[PDB]
């Protein structure tokens, strides 16, 4: 659907059989989720934001359903304060900014 | 215009007579710019992201032109690694997410 930005653009996501809320985040290159068990192989990685950097686990080719749209991509897991859906997955669900 | 997300959604802004590049950032509540002279009164403030917090100067009722759309609102100035246009200004230029 189309969404305005008067409130945080939070959507429901389903990943690893679990239901979560996550922020559609055009300022995030990558998707980063708070601590959870994703099954399979991962690689250590560091991502930076405002305030500095966090260590994350990088999981590749993970299936996520974002507000009813399925995407398969890289998910990072670590101590982000908020679940964020980044451009790597936004592109797959055909998400655009409009003004 | 309409903007896809294969690349960072970077736009030209004009603020305090200066031309800068800034990221349209639906994951940011606030607009935060890197160090610059904004004229007038400010207040100390702290904002948090991934990796922790930064101290910023809060300037109210600042005029910004974002990709040719004028907005007046709060601008935060501080050691963000990237100029980010947040929802406080995105709403004023009628910016929407669609998928
Ligand atoms: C994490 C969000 C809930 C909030 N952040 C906005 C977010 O878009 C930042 C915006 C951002 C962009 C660049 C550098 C720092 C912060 N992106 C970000 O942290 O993304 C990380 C995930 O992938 C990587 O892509 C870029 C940074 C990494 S934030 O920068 O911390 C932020 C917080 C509060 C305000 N008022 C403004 C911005």
């Amino acid at each position: 659907p189309q969404i305005t930005l008067w409130q945080r653009p939070l959507v429901t996501i389903k990943i690893g059989g679990q239901l979560k809320e996550a922020l559609l985040d055009t300022g995030a290159d990558d998707t980063v989720l708070e601590e959870m068990n994703l099954p399979g192989r991962w690689k250590p990685k560091m991502i930076g934001g405002i305030g500095g950097f966090i260590k994350v686990r990088q999981y590749d080719q993970i299936l996520i359903e974002i507000c009813g749209h399925k995407a398969i991509g890289t998910v990072l897991v670590g101590p982000t304060p908020v679940n964020i859906i980044g451009r790597n997955l936004l592109t797959q669900i055909g998400c655009t900014l409009n003004f």
